[PDB]
């Protein structure tokens, strides 16, 4: 499966990927949001690949599509994105993505979900790291733990 | 202070304290609407933890009913708590009837287009020492494509 060849050490080619991505996005369109298991492989691919091989362009598309699916009630993409945030920022902290992590966690919370908040809390527990947390987010974390 | 904490202590559970806490959470759900109640979310989490070592059939059935009602409206916390109760709880103390429920809810979750339940079922199979598991034929198909 291209999903896996591409994650092997130096096994990524921008040719295999383009074909694979094009194919997944087409099944999503053909079958409907949340209906393509192949699209789900791409969400998983992005979640893992971006941790070691950050590509701003891939990342932006990852987030945009995860959120579109989530708006219609299909969580897997967004669940994959929160795992990217939590596990990736642990290994290689970076400030912009951490800011995005906070913003998407707040949005997830205000939409009545807790998946994102638990991932954020878990990140802080395992984080080695001077963190400045959004006031709203500290507030939400406090309530969650009661 | 919050009843959730007290009820989970060793020997901390009483019917009276639980009844008032449950009533309160359900009242907030009825007032704010499905998935709009943070108190209800603490109750889902309580159930998920408490039922592992203090299984109660009537409590479990209400947990499952409310989790599925909420998930229908798109609010998934209750069901996520239920799947964690299934995945972790059955590894610790296997119950055949609950395992059959776990299979049923996983198949439903997958056919509704989610993978949270399937991943938790997968994780249970990876860690369980139970032998001779009879797993739903369609669920085996789904597990196959998944991992």
């Amino acid at each position: 499966h291209p999903s896996h060849e591409l994650l092997k050490e130096n096994g990524f080619t921008q040719h295999v990927y383009h074909k694979y991505r094009r194919r997944c996005l087409n099944e999503r369109k053909r079958l409907g949001i949340g209906q393509s298991q192949e699209m789900n492989t791409l969400f998983r691919f992005w979640s893992f690949f971006l941790r070691d091989h950050f590509n701003k362009k891939m990342y932006e598309e990852f987030k945009q599509l995860a959120l579109e699916d989530a708006k219609e009630g299909y969580r897997y993409g967004l669940e994959c994105l929160f795992r990217y945030y939590s596990y990736g920022l642990e290994k290689k902290f970076r400030l912009d993505i951490f800011k995005d992590f906070q913003e998407e966690t707040v949005k997830d919370y205000e939409a009545g979900q807790l998946y994102g908040l638990e991932k954020f809390w878990a990140f802080l527990k395992y984080s080695k790291a001077n963190l400045d947390i959004d006031p709203k987010l500290q507030e939400y974390l406090g309530k969650f733990r009661r």
